[PDB]
């Protein structure tokens, strides 16, 4: 719990395993004391707060030469009072000046944790012992009011941070920079671990020692990158998936972000995350407030698997939409890669009737069903039926499916507008566009001004009508370009830097209002396959289309990378056609499937085109998945062999049930080699003293056998028939429950 | 420089490199290649190939495959499909930040002229330089942009800048005005930076690039102690001896940014110039903005070669020509010798002893003005303190000069103490934010150099002192970082212009003092090396490298500095022991031997020295003088690096023009017992020339000494002194006489 | 030499009275804790074989963990240094300890997880500050 | 021979040769302990130096073929000490899998780790095979020094 020492102004948050401790100081600002493995509450920490003189750096004043902001671990620093590190915030006055002198005023200790009013955010609906500490300050110069919020979620070792700015003064203030959280650490021996890539190759793992100066990842794309994810880690040099100290940081926000880490002249670390200070400015009028997104913090000594798992539990109970967060997700079929634009209600019912036979449970109608959209070039914004391919509109088709016993979902790309469409003739002023600039197309389309409430209302109407009209069970919500030449005519000239963030808020309004009104519709977020795979979306839509790359081997790297920051429950994963449309690889149906099990399974190919033997394999896959679905989707997830370490030829992970009595591991190999070393697979996560059986192997094994000595796996042999590349070995593990004299 | 007017292909050729770019379909300049020299060709269709990539904007519908995200740029903006960091950004009256550059015309000049108000590069030595000016216009705002590129073929240097012009009627704001952008096709480089702090400047750090941003910067209105503007991109196996490497520096002394971004397709953008943070420049109609110059350079012959050429470039085309090639005097400074506890009579004892030792110049340091008996008063009162100088300074210098010596003194112009006559005359001259609590730095605050009234007052006060006391030399120090930044002289909108203006002010002052009294040697200073940069070398040919004057620490500081700066630029004094900064004790031989490789000076109370010690010093001075040309201006090779391996051994070498003389030095920090045999490998000699080394009677061919090595005696215990921090010096003399050779 | 079998190997008759006194106390200090020096459970901490090897540290702890001694050694002193934080090993987490003449009392877990702030090594104009020893005698309350 | 000391997790090994036969036999090589392991992802940590600089720690990943330390000087040397460790790449003084190996012997020794074609490890410690050959006459015996594992 959260311990305050009023006499000293010492603030100590304790999770089950960690301590985050900060103190108000002689100058009135917050000062970071310690953050690491839990230590005893004390009235004060004199030894750790020791200050010594250092040359050539400014001091508080003449009575306190040794009080020097350059050597003081801060909790939320300004720039200009003696610290030359990157600030957590910055405020401009009317007179040009950017100086802020925060001073502590009061604190508040609330039980639980409430949602923010208009941002996706964290909560405690489940009596999980959360508390929220609000620590207030006032600026001695401007009258500005600042609330720092720290919320303890003790049982997942998570701390949630945000800042709220308040302006009780009578003068306009501009927020040039408003980050969500700053952590200052006493050393800089860590590796920065990031998740970078691009379209069809997202969130590959990169690992680098810190060096003096700045190392940041960010986004300017008005979206959390395809290029860079907000999730990051600071791992000690020797920390791995199995063991070691590591900090994890995330951001519940889907717009422009910064994750930054400055190592300064004294080999100390500053970790800042929040909205990207670039292309950001917020006009704070009198009586106005501004709330930043929530940063998620966590620490563990127990290694990176442990880190992922507690943040996964945390998201599952404290963030992800409660209506779906624990609900099994359906096995859907999609017509996107199957047909692309070339279809109609005729050929779409053939795939629907066949779906039912395989056990599939939902049909998703993808891009192409609206306006006159047969090209990727027209009709975005015209969200009503295409009567060429749906003579009787959608109500008809959606019903034919509802009666075959299956849920129905459909595709939208709300924030977009095509020049050739009814929207651009009715509201050409709704296109985002700079005044004298030559517009720049992306996938032959432009983007709607989401900062406009009217635009949000027009969209809530179209989607409301459509969800009621068709009795939708699901909505795929895509987003297929990055905004360009940003400008809104609705906003003042002083307000233009407010655009990216107001836009995302507008996105959130839409999601918020739709999910309020139809609590039972499952949303899947999408942005050319997770160029917005972030916690901001997960609040509303409990899964995202991981990546447009549906290749089994490429998915190995993406799902493996993503599992660092996000549970498999959040990653849609589809078995697709071969040779892969995106880059041309040929995989076994067995492998493509086995890779998709460790996510939310679904199918995205023409199943009408399959021989009776293939059709039957799909059928077996879906039943097997259903059999073990609770374990694939919500099982405790373990990374084992990494593709990002050494040759990266073998990948392996595992899922384990709450009681540990059941598990499924998979080992994958990209290239098969001759005259091979024996294979030994080391299981993780089991009970040492529990006996298990593994697939159809007659022997019984204690768990410490399977974890310590490992399990011998037969060599992959050529059979003249098929390629032994991209090969999969599944392991279904099951307890033998029985009295035994161990 | 070769232009193909038919294709608007601009191709710069130095002796060994080729920088090539092209004006493109959309009117913007497209970077093609920077690397070893390649042949001139009208067009490079191959290198400029374009392919469709998904999920990223294209120019328009006629060109799906024209995508700014996969196009190497020469000076890019943000908003047009490129999401990497931009070189510049401009805000209109309406808030729009879009800019569409479109090429209009180019111009080709000969040589290179100084910039009007900034330190900068010049060719006054008929050295085949050329300046290419490539002008664009914005279709949206009418702003004009000049992109400058001066070739300096013989040192393999290309110098870049940018100049913005506003010919429209509306106000434009520059939020970001970098000096140079370089896009490269891959990211297989290590970033080499020079980071540290006061008393430990510029240690070398070497890291592989990674996706995202790796930058170093300054927000302190100076290039800092913390990060230097000079950096390198080395291929992974490049060393001081061999291999490909880019070098980037900056003729600027204020806030800088050195930024390298590796994008989604593993390309690299290197950005360098004024730090976009805490910067913004209001460009009224008919107004102009000039960026400070960026120095660029490449070689395939390794980092020694990179430092060497860049250093030849600086010596011929940047440094104050009045001192670029002039031997710098051996000086003595009373700072670490007395501190504030001195008076004329005490200092005379020094000056007199100094002379008998052969020292050439005396430098009176902090304490001569106002009532400086402490470091908390009189900063701003640049006139004589009669308690310690009864007959003014004019007398004390007269004495110094009648001794055949030179005289120098210490100012800290940019600074003001609250206990000072100046403060009581112009309190409004302190940089202070309207309602804030003033934050002291070493018990002082900074003058608003942005005000021309301030520069005038300082110029008048200093010239009066140069004329009155016939100064040969001035140590111009600067001992705190500004805080609570505000100028009442500027409007609300102009506040983001203070840092750069303050810097222009400093240049103003150096510019006027050096033009009016050009025989005055300025040693630049900032608590040691807190402003150690090309910006100051233009005016002041040498800097006080570090306040840390310990032998062992200097090894590291000087080794690192040499990557970016030749020894001519580095002041170095032999100091007292146990060192006052950190307590180490070191032989007088070693302190001497680390200081020869720069501009030798003494900063100890020689009146408090034993006869044998005095004689040792006298000999260091005769030795240093004998070989001053070699030590100060000889070509500099790094050999063994304290930043590689265990860092126990540091060694280097200076070599003459004709390669007939050299001095090498090996320093070992910690002695170890039962050691391996030492082999020292000289560099930089002529293979077939015969040499001799110290008093060793044998004769060696250059190639023996370079390829096989020279055996060096183990460092042994003698029961008399520590054998830590040990120096082995090697004076190399060419044997000149007729000889029938067998090569 | 404390962390082993203490002995002397020099002409102690050539020393002066204060050096002599120093050895007197050195020897008394060692005997007082000889049981812990010679037989305590030994933990390596900062290794001179990792990274710059400028700093070396180790610690001996008693069987009941109520008593221990640590030593941090620094070959070369460096100016304007980062703050030092020393991490103790092998103490009991919920046990309160004292350290040398520090007046505060620290829980085992503070000392092991957060570390213990050690003052900079300062020049005093009198002795070299190279090959410097910081000794921590750690005792349960 | 295998002596288990459960409370310190030590295993002690040795070999003993008896010649019940009637013909003369010669031992050319008689190691105390061979350990064969499933893989080779280990660092060999060793202690090398010389006079006045004994037992500095070296740490190097295993590689295919032979890596060994040894003495031929009739004393375990100044140069290479009998104690060695195979550690996992990420193992430290504070955490992680690691094996220790020592010799209760003071003459010529050999510590040898061989990684073979299948990436498995053989660890051999005992008397140095070079400059060694015991004449084992009929009914005679040879006891190797103990190896500490």
């Amino acid at each position: 719990s959260i311990h305050v020492n009023e006499a000293n102004l010492t603030f100590h948050l304790q999770t089950d395993h960690t301590s985050y401790i900060f103190q108000i100081m002689k100058n009135g600002e917050a000062g970071q004391i310690y953050y690491g493995p839990r230590i005893h509450v004390q009235p004060t920490y004199q030894n750790l707060m020791s200050q010594e003189w250092r040359d050539a750096t400014p001091s508080l004043n003449e009575e306190n030469p040794n009080f020097q902001p350059a050597t003081i671990k801060a909790e939320y620093a300004s720039l200009g009072k003696g610290d030359f590190r990157q600030p957590a915030f910055q405020v401009t006055q009317a007179n040009g000046s950017r100086i802020t002198e925060l001073t502590y005023d009061h604190y508040q200790l609330l039980t639980g944790k409430q949602r923010l009013a208009n941002l996706p955010s964290t909560f405690d609906d489940t009596d999980d012992d959360a508390q929220t500490l609000v620590v207030s300050f006032n600026d001695r110069i401007t009258g500005l009011a600042l609330d720092l919020n720290y919320s303890i979620f003790p049982h997942q070792d998570v701390i949630v941070k945000s800042a709220k700015f308040t302006n009780p003064s009578s003068e306009k203030l501009v927020l040039n920079r408003a980050l969500s959280s700053q952590l200052d650490l006493p050393d800089a021996n860590y590796d920065l671990i990031q998740f970078s890539g691009t379209w069809a190759r997202e969130r590959h793992l990169y690992r680098h020692p810190l060096r003096p100066g700045m190392q940041s990842i960010s986004s300017l794309r008005m979206a959390s990158s395809h290029q860079q994810n907000p999730f990051m880690m600071l791992a000690r040099p020797q920390t791995t998936d199995e063991q070691g100290a590591v900090f994890g940081f995330n951001l519940v926000y889907s717009g422009n972000f910064l994750d930054a880490i400055e190592v300064d002249q004294y080999s100390t670390s500053r970790i800042l995350t929040g909205i990207n200070p670039d292309e950001f400015g917020w006009n704070l009028a009198p009586q106005a407030t501004f709330q930043t997104p929530e940063a998620i913090l966590s620490y563990t000594s127990a290694g990176m698997n442990q880190l992922s798992q507690q943040m996964a539990s945390f998201y599952q109970q404290h963030l992800v939409n409660p209506r779906f967060a624990h609900e099994e997700r359906p096995v859907l079929i999609n017509n996107w890669e199957a047909t692309y634009f070339d279809f109609n209600e005729a050929k779409l019912m053939t795939i629907v009737n066949q779906a039912k036979r395989l056990g599939i449970e939902m049909f998703v109608l993808d891009d192409g069903w609206f306006g006159h959209r047969d090209d990727d070039t027209t009709s975005l914004g015209d969200w009503f039926v295409d009567q060429r391919k749906f003579p009787d509109g959608i109500e008809h088709f959606s019903q034919a499916v509802h009666q075959q016993g299956m849920k129905f979902g459909l595709w939208f790309e709300p924030e977009m507008v095509s020049v050739d469409s009814d929207l651009y003739q009715q509201h050409p002023d709704w296109l985002i566009h700079a005044p004298k600039s030559t517009p720049t197309p992306g996938r032959h389309q432009f983007v709607l001004d989401m900062a406009r409430p009217e635009v949000v209302d027009y969209l809530f109407k179209l989607m409301s009508q459509m969800i009621e009209s068709a009795n939708l069970d699901y909505i795929k919500w895509d987003m297929n370009r990055y905004a360009t030449e940003m400008f809104s005519s609705r906003l003042t000239s002083d307000q233009q830097l407010e655009l990216p963030h107001r836009y995302i808020l507008g996105v959130y309004q839409l999601y918020a209002r739709l999910t309020q009104a139809y609590p039972n519709v499952l949303f899947e977020s999408c942005a050319s396959g997770g160029g917005r795979f972030d916690l901001g979306m997960m609040y509303y839509a409990p899964q995202a289309w991981t990546s447009d790359d549906t290749d089994a081997a490429e998915r190995l790297l993406i799902q493996f990378g993503t599992s660092y920051g996000y549970p498999q429950a959040m990653m849609g994963a589809h078995v697709s056609a071969v040779p892969n449309d995106q880059m041309g690889r040929i995989t076994s149906l067995k492998t493509r499937g086995a890779v998709a099990f460790f996510g939310d399974l679904g199918y995205e190919l023409d199943i009408t085109k399959m021989a009776p033997t293939e059709l039957d394999q799909v059928k077996k896959q879906v039943a097997f998945y259903k059999c073990y679905r609770q374990l694939f989707q919500f099982g405790k997830f373990y990374r084992i062999d990494s593709p990002f370490v050494e040759d990266g030829n073998v990948t392996s992970w595992q899922v384990v049930s709450d009681d540990q009595k059941q598990a499924i591991a998979a080992r994958y190999q990209l290239l098969n080699h001759p005259n091979a070393p024996y294979t030994r697979f080391y299981f993780k996560g089991l009970r040492p003293n529990q006996r298990y059986q593994i697939n159809d192997d007659p022997s019984t094994y204690y768990g410490d056998e399977l974890m310590n000595a490992g399990y011998f796996v037969p060599t992959i042999l050529a059979d003249g028939q098929e390629s032994k590349d991209f090969y999969t070995q599944l392991f279904v593990v099951t307890a033998i429950l029985e009295h035994h004299h161990h």
